Parts: C-alpha cells; sequence; structure tokens
C-alpha cells in the first residue's frame, strides 16, 4: 500500500511540527560507572554529526533484596567529577541512560554504527542501541 | 543532466531514510508522549504529576529523567554531612511508596497505541497546564531498534 497521507513525525500537522534532530539512545544492561561515562561520552563526541550527550541517573534506587539492608534502598553513590572534551561533569549517580543528538536524519545510520562499536568495547556485559524521532505538540 | 535525476525524492517523500533499512532496523510499535518541564521538577510536583498522569486511557508505563542529587553535602573542612533519606524523597504513586532519587526533567510516557495519541496528549496537555505552571513542552517519539 502506498500510503498517501501525512505522518506528523516527518510533517508539520495542524496539532504536531516534526523536530528535526534524531537521538541515539543507549540502554546498558549494567549501570555504568564514572570512569565508563567518561570513556563513553570522550569517544561518542568525535563521532562526526553527534551534537551533543547526555545523560541519566535512575529515577527509583536498588533494592537490597538480601544480605544486610534487606528492603532498603542501596547505599546512595558517592558523588564523581569526570572530564568530557575539557569540561567538568559531575556525576551524583551511577548512569542508566544516553541520550545522543545528531545533527542530521539522514546520518543516522552511519553514527549508529560508530557508537555500535564503542559500546561494543566499553559495554561487554550488553546494552541496546535505538533511534528516536520525535515531533512536538503544537496545536493550532 | 537536470530533469533526468532519479525521483526518489517523490516516492519516499515523507518517509525518514534510515527506516528503509529493515536489514538494521525494527520499528518499535508503541510511542511515548514526553514531557520536557521547563523548570527540573521537585519531588513534590513529580508526585501529582505522576499520579495524574496514570490515569490517562492509554498509557502503558512512565519513566522519568533528570538530575541526581547528593547524598551528602559540606562546606567545612571534614567530609560532607549525610543528609536525611541520603538525599532522597519517598512519593506516593496510586497507593505505592516510591523512593525518588532524580529531579526530574524529562518523562516518558508510553501510549498502548499510535492510533490514540492526540486523545491522550490532549489529556496530559491539561494536566500539564495545571501542574506545571512555570511551562513545559510535549512531544511524541517513535522509536526504531538497532539489530544489525
Amino acid at each position: 500500500l502506498y500510503f498517501q497521507g501525512i505522518d506528523p513525525f516527518t510533517m508539520s500537522t495542524d496539532k504536531f511540527e516534526p523536530v528535526p534532530l534524531p537521538e541515539i539512545l543507549i540502554f546498558p544492561n549494567r549501570l555504568l560507572s564514572a570512569e565508563t561515562t567518561e570513556k563513553l561520552l570522550n569517544r561518542v563526541y568525535d563521532v562526526p554529526h553527534v551534537r551533543q550527550v547526555n545523560i541519566s541517573g535512575e529515577g527509583v534506587p536498588a533494592m537490597v533484596g538480601s544480605g544486610p539492608g534487606k528492603g532498603l534502598p542501596v547505599e546512595h553513590e558517592g558523588r564523581k567529577v569526570i572530564n568530557v572534551k575539557g569540561r567538568e561533569i559531575e556525576l551524583q549517580l551511577l548512569v542508566g541512560r544516553v541520550f545522543v543528538e545528531i545533527d542530521d536524519i539522514d546520518v543516522v545510520e552511519k553514527a549508529i554504527e560508530a557508537i555500535d562499536e564503542i559500546c561494543q568495547e566499553l559495554l561487554p556485559f550488553g546494552y541496546n542501541l535505538e533511534v528516536g524521532r520525535y515531533s512536538k505538540y503544537r496545536p493550532t
């Protein structure tokens, strides 16, 4: 079937305006240490067409299921400082998500292959990569 | 040879190119509505927002991202002083007690079907108008898994 409608992810509608820049999303199978985060961000910023890299800790801590502290959250991690392309970044939490903004939809495929090669080396415990494409709600 | 170029710009109009590489990318059926508050949310506002969002029809799951907060703080010669509850806050969402450890900057609301997103985003917009007076932006996201 040859589509004849309008997709709000790729064209303006009366309710949506496409966000030009996609994300490459990294979902590691284990949280990232400060050191891993530092190496990952430095390497990813060297990939052509990467505009910015953002990170997040988890919203909800890990709960202790056995031993001392059972039933309670793990002890909160300590603050760490990393150096990304000469800028100091303070980490309050182990990193569970990475968001990589790419400067053009057309180069996503190449960018994600490059990022995949980095992750193969740095995230031996496994990970998943996704492309996110967005549209802004702008009614009327 | 203007005039005799190939016509992929017409044939593929409105399609994102990477999506045609089905050897490498698998479409994710379920979209998300994203809430981007203009300020990082307090635990109190996060709690209110999550309670209301979980009542919107067709919401499947809700995730959050944002900025961590220290569990130790100090301005003296010694080590940091520990913050009560390790700096985290307990919130109550639909009867569940949840330890929150982010100032929230992005809410990810998974919707069960692209076809119901319009009505869902209208309900979420009404919530945000009420709960986020400092302003916010809403977006929809569609995902593709890289599976080379």
